[PDB]
């Protein structure tokens, strides 16, 4: 493999249709699908020359802790769907590749089995009908080890996913909610707040006053996403509203985009326009159905080298750096 | 049906190619036909997260009553071109999803019997040659029941429609204008205001200063709109001109916009940039061809689905809050 | 004939392919070609609704005299190269249609014979190395009855085109320039000004300072023009120049434009942006290779209705009233 | 050949398609490859009329001496790849049209060799692992009569070249570094500054700061360049930059600018965006494969005539006034 794009065509030969439809689709029209790489393809980035690269490094502290990446695994639901380890092949690969990997509520491991394999798990949380077995399912995670709590916002229901209604698709009887749903609110995340020492990242936030009121209400990062274009067709790609929400925030918390991210130069131009770090969703679950924990692992390796290869060719040592490049949008 | 698009495909199967030529054409070059889609195409929304949708209500208030979505059924001659049943069949379904239904000059049966179904019947007038005549019709549509005035102001005369040229069409011996022609002006205007109570809406604005004449002049609301690309080709898009013109009216008349909407998304984009509400022609008729009055039934459930869907996603337990939504221009 | 669009295919139809390609083609890469479409699609325009239009007219009065349309017969060389007849049958044509004809310095039949006919017709001039040879040609022409001197002054030499250079294209022994160069520069312009008491319009302005220099150097008129994209390769589309010339020029010459008018809505479109009139290039000899006089006079019934139409749509009694519409660019 | 197009056509016949690709490709997506063209392609001029053209010129005075066109042969490594006489047959070809040739440090050919040809060659440096060593080399092209040490600043190490991995390719055997590596920085380009008296030309420049630190740091010019898009994938394309970067310059250093030359129009293109002079590679490769030394002064004849067509349909005499002229962004 050398491109993500490899991998992606690896996963469409290895996958059932309509599993690699549920992977893939977006809702409605898939316009916001389409924009969050129409996105990333029209930002060019300004490169400096002649700076010192004697000891470049990929690496960066978030939540405390090192990662070798500016990069963790996104949330992604039912990962047995693409193959048989799910989960554990996953958590497996990031714990070696030094990437934080963020578990889900609808995982089809248990969520302290996935803890178990050690690394840095962060922990994704539904909101369910009822506060008190939400804060519970926060305290199966942190009890576990999970390092952070990323609390999906912008999912008071599923969105329109076209291509599973057309495609009739339905979990297989195999497959389930190994861990077992209501609107959120502010008053969900105070609750989260008040329960937990761990940091709370609110995933989905588009609106530079929802980063604003992110940060006023305790929040330690957010991830600014329009959750891969499957939940509003015609939301804004998260890549678009970085640089106007990391004006906005001055330092008050962690910012992390995501939404097609496919390269190491994508983690570049995320990071010269603002943000810590991404979350990268379908490439990992192409790597896992093409080729299970080592295909994982093959992944991380490509994208490691991709990171270092643009930051030093753009003249950065450090991820620091990096934020500091200017860009220049451009026609594709 | 998941989308209107489907309804699409399904009345280009059933239609007579120049009956499906005459509802799809556009004037010329079809370019501002083509450009309603494009301009809707290129708003991003930016979404709201994490308010309360307890009582998401898709309701408006518009002169004086009730609906149950922000939109109404667009004036469309000739129904029963596209199903025997013509106007009967939409207006039953209209008034069943609670969704105003406007009334044609020339529709295939008289205006006294479409009003007669129910509802919320509005009228659209042409201005004919005879001020007597013209009031006469307005009289008509006032003592049948309809709520509202839709005169059309951008209809001197028909568009050069060149699909309808090149294919020889005509009215079947079987389609009659059964309610049974000259420029319109500001003096026809107020004719009309003055023989009515009911709030005279002007169909067909697209210039700023237009708008602000419609609101002096008494108009109790304006559609913007290029008549769906079949007047003028080369007008601008209603879409391009709305937010001008709603920050120009200051609330002094409903605005409402036309012109290419295919989805709630599509709505939600029209609201969030400030329309009171829409209005949808073509996928009305689509859905008319398709199956009758179950189609359009079945059209306005999968529409009210949507916009519901569109509202909540982005955080809008209201179309108030959903016309305070921002947006940002992309590229596709 | 229900577009200028169907005359372009009945001409590529009879023509010999080396012949169309002499018409169609530009320099170079033909960037400037295709921009000059390019650039009249992204216009659009706002129209104007409820004005009177009793007595729309597309008449103007230019240089001194009424014409039937804001519209000339550009010069193009050699038009016996598509019909038999050449330059009489479209000069009749342009007669009978109140349109004026610009004779070619490199006609194929004399400019005398063409002035003949009547009408109204303009003179293009090229510069000769000689200025009294080119005064002398002048001279003959104001002899003729021409009422303009249009002074061609973006062909210091001819540009590179790759069709006919590709075809080995030359022209057939039976068409001769039947009036029989250097670059100009501001003293031939002084020379020609000095020389006739007509108008001298130069054709082929792009740059404001130099429209400017052109009024200062007692110009009547310009053309802004690219040539019809076929002198430099890259140069940009009048059409996107007029705006500002217009308003550098400040009425003190008349300014037309060319390149690319395929419809009454483009010349509208131009006369909103500014115009006096447009000039019409490749679509005459369309006309003129498809049907001789009969197809020229089709072509010029089919503009005026086009015009016509347009005007009206947008709510323009008359040319002055469309110069005053307002514009919006969109994407195409 | 008419155009430079037909060259790449001519060449990808002959050569092996690994050789092709090697030539041919960018790094990662090829996002920058294909911008450089995108750039140029969007970029109009606004020629000048009626000045005097009695003493067109192309020539331009760079490093103190005379060029015959403000073009220099970029610095293409291997050029045995192409055509047996390699280096050779490009020096020569370009020392006869009077164009600077630039050695390269990978050269198949000596550098004493191909400066021993005459003409104006100049040598571009690659910094080695080695002060000492990098400065013998910097010391023979001074000694071998170079002129200018282009020093190229964007290769801390080679991008990722997937066509070449696709490929599997390598070096023949019997292609060698006749002339037989560490990041540079700018104390780099200090000690090769205090190393010779010869101008030391910065290659690979794209922001701003950096220009300006090269004047600061005694460079005698910059190469404004993404490397043909195979450096950095989605490094903005230079002639993105050039505007910003000659005016923050203040006439303190030349400023070429390369990527996506083709055609004299291009050319004319790059000065009136500012820039001194343009490299020119991928074609004048295309031009030693399909025809040697002949092939490439083909190419340089035909480049020659485009550059004084384009400036003289542009109204430039010089070249210095063609850095005068205006452009206007377009759409493509
Ligand atoms: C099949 C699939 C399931 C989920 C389930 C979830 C989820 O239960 N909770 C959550 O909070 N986000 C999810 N997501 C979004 C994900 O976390 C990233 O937001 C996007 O995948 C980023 O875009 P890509 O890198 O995929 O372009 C999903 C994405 C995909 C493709
Ligand atoms: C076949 C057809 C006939 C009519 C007749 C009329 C009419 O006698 N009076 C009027 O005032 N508007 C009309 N219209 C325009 C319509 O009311 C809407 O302006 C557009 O259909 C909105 O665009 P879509 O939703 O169709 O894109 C028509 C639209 C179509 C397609
Ligand atoms: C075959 C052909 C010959 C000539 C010869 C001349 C000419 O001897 N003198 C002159 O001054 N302009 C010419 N022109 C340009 C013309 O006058 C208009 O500038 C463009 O045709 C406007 O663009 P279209 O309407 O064609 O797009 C020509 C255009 C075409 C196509
Ligand atoms: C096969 C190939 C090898 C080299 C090797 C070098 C090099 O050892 N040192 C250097 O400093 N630049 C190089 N370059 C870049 C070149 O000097 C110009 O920057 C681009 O070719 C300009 O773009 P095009 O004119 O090609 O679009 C190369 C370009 C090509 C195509
Ligand atoms: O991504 C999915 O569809 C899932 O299976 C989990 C889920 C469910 C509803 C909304 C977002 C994610
Ligand atoms: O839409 C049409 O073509 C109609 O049948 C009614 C009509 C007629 C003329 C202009 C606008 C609408
Ligand atoms: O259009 C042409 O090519 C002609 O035949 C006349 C001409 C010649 C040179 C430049 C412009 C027009
Ligand atoms: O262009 C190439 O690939 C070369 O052969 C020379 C080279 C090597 C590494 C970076 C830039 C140029
Ligand atoms: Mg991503
Ligand atoms: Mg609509
Ligand atoms: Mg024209
Ligand atoms: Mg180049």
């Amino acid at each position: 493999y050398v491109s993500l794009a490899d991998l992606e065509r690896a996963a469409r030969d290895v996958l059932p249709g309509e599993i690699f439809d549920f992977l893939a689709g977006g809702s409605g029209t898939e316009a916001s699908l389409v924009a969050n790489r129409t996105a990333l393809e029209r930002v060019f980035v300004i490169p400096r020359m002649l700076r010192d690269l004697t000891d470049v490094t990929t690496e960066i502290d978030i939540f405390g802790r090192r990662a070798a990446l500016p990069m963790a695994v996104a949330p992604v639901a039912y990962q047995r769907l693409f193959h048989p380890e799910g989960e554990l092949a996953v958590a497996r690969a990031a714990r070696d590749a030094g990437v934080p990997y963020t578990i889900c509520t609808l995982s089809s491991v248990s969520l302290e089995e996935i803890a178990a394999v050690g690394g840095r798990p962060w922990f994704q949380l539904f909101w369910l009908r009822d506060e008190k077995r939400s804060l519970d399912l926060v305290r199966r995670a942190e009890d576990a080890g999970c390092e952070a709590i990323v609390f999906t916002v912008d999912v008071p229901w599923m969105g329109r996913r076209l291509r599973d209604m057309r495609n009739g698709f339905a979990l297989p009887e195999w497959v389930t909610a190994a861990n077992f749903f209501a609107p959120a609110t502010w008053e969900s995340v105070e609750a989260v707040r008040a329960h937990t020492d761990l940091p709370v990242v609110l995933k989905g936030i588009l609106a530079v006053e929802d980063a604003r009121r992110a940060v006023d209400a305790g929040a330690g990062g957010i991830v600014v996403s329009n959750h891969g274009g499957r939940q509003l067709d015609g939301a804004v790609p998260g890549i678009e509203m970085l640089g106007e929400i990391v004006a906005a925030v001055s330092g008050g918390c962690e910012v992390l985009v995501d939404g097609g991210i496919r390269s190491g130069g994508d983690v570049l131009k995320a990071t010269a326009l603002g943000a810590s770090a991404v979350l990268v969703g379908r490439p990992v679950m192409w790597a896992l159905a093409a080729a299970g924990q080592d295909g994982v692992r093959q992944l991380l390796e490509l994208l490691a080298e991709e990171v270092r290869d643009a930051m030093g060719l753009a003249g950065c040592e450090s991820v620091g750096a990096a934020r500091r490049l200017n860009t220049k949008l451009g026609v594709v």
